[PDB]
């Protein structure tokens, strides 16, 4: 923690353009992408980052047991309701199973969007208002700010976008208010230990 | 087609100490470079620029926009403030309310939780009298600019890159252009560099 960083979100972008550069397919570029997630998360758990929320914008999962191994606790985080109920499930579980896990808290998003996140606190806010036990007058910036996505976690301290492009895509919105946005060129399967060294280098200096 | 531009304004102080000044001669700077930049957002055919003050001139401007055919908007809580200002504003908001050039957007007090969360106080004034009817579109149309083309680009001077609780919301789709240059000093070319950005 010379850094200081304590959660930091990654837009995970270039996947496709990196396996077309290569002449390879999109899911050459995918099965890439993977391989740079358990580097990132690797980092991230062995420089004590407390929380990692990836968001992978344009599946599935045996990393659960080495996740569990690591004490890494496992969060998906968006709308999982419209999911075929196998996949439900499953997340459930390894959900269930990390729950009580101390060490890096990973969030994955997904069928996530930062306007959905904050829509659905809302809905919970307009639950506890109907049921008689909260006034409209009293809904201030931390109450609305308990019912959105990683609300226990520590602060987004850091968002990185890889892949080129400077913008959110509806990724967080609430939570990045004071965050440092840090935007790189390199496609995400060719982001590294280095990368994200330099990442974190910058969110240092203000 | 860059329709609609917000501008988190930062670099003042930083200018008038770079200048081996004091803070109120950056702020002087600043005013002008506001004029420059209202001028240039009219000028190239953008409908909305969003102002955002960042680390009261109604009699001052107020005319000239008018003459130029602005739409002046305050956005912010500007509930708190002085009882002849918020007549000012209304005032000068309701003589500019059919000018069909620019919108200008200036943000007053303004943060983009805040503009949530007062959107939100409406819905759940509502709800005390369906919440699996409070969807995206509806909490919408409560934010801050609604009616206006949504933010295409947002611009912060002055070396930082945050957000700094400005438009929240409303710029989920947004290009986020950071540059190093102190607002004082953002001219013309600066603000076309931005727009050629927007346009790559
Ligand atoms: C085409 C028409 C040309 C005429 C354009 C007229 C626009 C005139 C506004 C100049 C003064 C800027 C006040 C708004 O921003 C601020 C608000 C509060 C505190 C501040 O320090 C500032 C700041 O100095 O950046």
């Amino acid at each position: 923690p010379a850094h200081g960083c304590r959660h930091v979100a990654i837009i995970m972008d270039g996947n496709g353009r990196w396996a077309k550069k290569q002449g390879k397919i999109r899911a050459f570029g995918h099965k890439a992408g993977a391989k740079s997630v358990r580097r990132a998360v690797s980092f991230a758990a062995n420089n004590g980052i407390e929380a990692l929320t990836l968001y992978a914008f344009s599946a599935l999962d045996s990393e659960v047991k080495s996740l569990h191994r690591h004490n890494v606790r496992l969060r998906i985080i968006g709308d999982t309701s419209r999911f075929n109920s196998r996949l439900q499930e499953r997340i459930r579980k390894s959900e269930a199973l990390t729950a009580g896990n101390t060490g890096l808290t990973l969030n994955i998003a997904a069928n996530y969007g930062g306007r959905w996140d904050i829509v659905q606190g809302v809905r919970q806010l307009a639950e506890k208002v109907q049921q008689g036990n909260l006034q409209p007058d009293q809904i201030d910036e931390e109450m609305l700010n308990q019912h959105v996505c990683m609300h226990e976690l520590a602060p987004v301290d850091l968002v990185i976008r890889t892949g080129g492009e400077h913008r959110i895509s509806n990724f967080l919105l609430w939570q990045i208010a004071y965050a440092e946005l840090y935007f790189t060129d390199v496609l995400w399967p060719d982001f590294d230990e280095q990368d994200f060294e330099g990442a974190l280098n910058a969110f240092a200096n203000r």
